[PDB]
């Protein structure tokens, strides 16, 4: 590790790491497509577990970027388009609501008003069936942006559909053995407990639990490795072999919405770079980042713009990830807790690492 990225690296994460109370950490930074790694902490305190570049973080939100990509992985191969109705690949979905919802709406939050969470009440399909029937939208579709499990989760679970295979399934076998992330996980297996770091919340050691359409939305687990691997594959999609998942890497970057000065993707988020970036650092305060805002439709969407700043926060009730990456300047970082620490602390901190580097 060069001692330049050393030492932004140190003099930024240490007192956030104070200043927060954050048990466990770690960090990747991608520079010049290379990546450097850097821990502190505790993966587990009760057993004395240090984090290392094994450990599994739960990713929260990061989720949704696979669920974008695998999304993308299925329009490239033709077997679903974003501007296809809800029900061709639900047909179940008979209420009027849904006349003129898209693929596309459910991806980017804009179906008009689907909730954040889905209700806890439901469990079983049937469940769900009568959530999404009896759900009563607020807005027409396409006018306005509500962050949503209950949309994002029914994409990338209506998504692979049409290829037979479970959600799980499907991220497993088209991203994660094709870009050798062979430490993620929507399950964790047996095998990789013992590397499974604890979330803290409010002291108490947590780990995420079943719901709803939990693995499209907020399932993944992964170690530092993997991740900045991830980071890589996003930065570079023509690096990519897989045809059809370099083009589903493109997909999910490309601009579909505008609302203020962010960009929506599928599962990533885009700014143009270079930012202001007190706009990055209060726009991902969850009181903005979480509010209905109204979007322009970018018609048609925008390809992948090089010369952006690409990101999504993530979080569960004992973890809080953020990654980042700007892929004009071959540049990245991935900071993964097991504490859910402010979303406001982690961009300043990823864009202090960043605008030092570039
Ligand atoms: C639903 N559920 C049940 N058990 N665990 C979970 S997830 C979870 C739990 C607690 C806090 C955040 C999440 N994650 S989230 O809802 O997707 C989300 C919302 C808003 C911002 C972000 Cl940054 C984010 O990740």
């Amino acid at each position: 590790a060069p001692q330049q990225i050393n030492d932004i690296v140190h003099r930024t994460i240490t007192p956030l790491i104070e200043q927060q109370k954050i048990p466990g950490m770690a960090v990747a930074v991608i520079y010049q497509g290379k990546p450097y790694y850097f821990t502190w902490g505790y993966a587990d305190i009760a057993k004395k577990q240090p984090v290392t570049q094994q450990t599994l973080f739960e990713l929260g939100s990061v989720s949704k970027t696979f669920t974008g990509v695998l999304g993308g992985d299925a329009i490239a191969r033709g077997e679903i388009k974003l501007s296809d109705p809800t029900t061709k690949y639900w047909p179940e979905l008979t209420a009027k609501q849904w006349n003129g919802i898209t693929l596309l709406h459910l991806a980017t939050y804009t179906a008009g008003g689907l909730p954040l969470q889905v209700p806890d009440e439901v469990k079983s399909s049937s469940d769900l069936l009568r959530f999404y029937q009896n759900w009563q939208p607020a807005w027409a579709p396409g006018t306005q942006r509500l962050y949503a499990n209950s949309s994002i989760g029914l994409f990338g679970a209506l998504a692979v559909k049409p290829s037979g295979l479970s959600f799980e399934q499907a991220m497993q076998t088209r991203v994660f053995q094709p870009l050798k992330l062979n430490h993620t996980w929507i399950n964790v297996p047996p095998a990789e407990e013992k590397n499974y770091a604890w979330g803290y919340r409010e002291g108490k050691a947590v780990h995420v639990s079943p719901g709803a359409l939990d693995a499209e939305a907020y399932g993944v687990k992964s170690t530092i490795e993997d991740m900045a691997r991830w980071v890589q594959s996003n930065l570079k999609p023509l690096d990519i072999n897989e045809k059809t998942l370099q083009q589903g890497i493109q997909l999910a970057q490309s601009r579909y919405w505008q609302t203020g000065d962010m960009y929506q993707g599928l599962g990533w988020e885009m700014l143009d770079w270079p930012v202001n970036p007190d706009s990055i650092i209060n726009g991902s305060d969850n009181k903005i980042a979480l509010a209905a805002r109204p979007v322009k439709a970018i018609t048609p969407p925008t390809p992948a713009v090089r010369a952006s700043w690409v990101h999504k926060t993530g979080a569960t009730g004992g973890f809080g990830s953020y990654v980042a990456f700007i892929p004009e300047k071959e540049l990245g970082i991935v900071m993964l807790a097991n504490k859910n620490y402010p979303n406001p602390a982690r961009v300043d901190a990823a864009w202090q690492i960043l605008n030092a580097l570039q």
